[PDB]
């Protein structure tokens, strides 16, 4: 049995190794070595195939459409689809999850001398401007919310000149960089670690809100699912995802 396999590059989960490669041998990242420990363990051969748009998936109600690594589940170009992916009710509705393999929140990456302490703060003024990736996980958080303070985070996002928003993480801690702090970019944790340890002009503001979760996708009822989410579990009662995070995000 082999699976293909769709992901998208991004730093430490996925990316291209650095060459003085063929197949899988091409890449490495956590996501990588979490594919490699689950076809050891569930018994399995699979082959990486990163998405075309590099997208993490969602709908576009223009078009009635989806993107990313959705999208190639949900047309069987992929029996398997992981990364930094965040489970949402959207994504949820049109593709499956295994069980998580990792756990996470939300908070605010900031140029360093910044005087915002708080996502209260950051919202209730407009001279450090801030935005999430399009069409994110984290762009979910504020536009589905009914919360008072979300709601005010999401339309002052909808209404920065220029767009506040971003295609990925790499562009938004670049334009956190850049901005010299009137730019603050809401984004997931466990990213926002990776990042503020890898640069030390840059923090954290305020403390992590939410709870989200990164799954690995499958089609709709696949019979291989339950064996993916009793593998996940296996390495985690180990302690190996313990390790394996560690090996990947560890450190200004
Ligand atoms: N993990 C998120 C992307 C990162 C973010 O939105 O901050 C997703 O699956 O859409």
């Amino acid at each position: 049995i082999r699976y293909t396999v769709a992901t998208r590059v991004g730093k430490p989960y996925f990316s291209w190794r650095e060459e003085p490669y063929e197949g899988n041998e091409r890449f490495e990242g956590y996501a990588v070595d979490l594919i490699y420990m689950l076809a050891q363990e569930c018994k399995f051969d699979f082959n990486f195939e990163p998405v075309r748009d590099n997208k993490y998936g969602s709908y576009d109600a223009n078009t009635d459409e989806w993107d990313g690594i959705i999208r190639q589940l949900i047309d069987n170009n992929a029996q398997i689809g992981i990364c930094d992916l965040t489970i949402t009710q959207a994504r949820r509705s049109v593709v499956d999850f295994t069980v998580p393999f990792m756990q996470l929140g939300i908070s605010i990456l900031s140029y360093k001398g910044t005087d915002i302490g708080s996502l209260h703060d950051l919202v209730d003024q407009n001279k450090v401007q801030f935005g999430t990736i399009r069409g994110g996980a984290t762009s979910v958080y504020f536009s589905e919310s009914n919360d008072t303070d979300n709601r005010m985070a999401w339309n002052k996002m909808l209404s920065f000149k220029p767009d506040a928003f971003t295609k990925n993480n790499e562009e938004g801690v670049d334009r956190v960089k850049l901005s010299k702090g009137t730019y603050a970019f809401l984004m997931e944790t466990t990213n926002l670690q990776y990042y503020v340890q890898r640069n030390c002009e840059l923090t954290q503001i305020g403390e992590s809100f939410g709870e989200k979760h990164y799954g690995i996708a499958v089609p709709l009822n696949a019979d291989f699912r339950s064996n993916l989410s009793v593998g996940i579990l296996r390495l985690s009662e180990r302690g190996e995802l313990f390790k394996l995070r560690n090996k990947w995000f560890n450190s200004c």
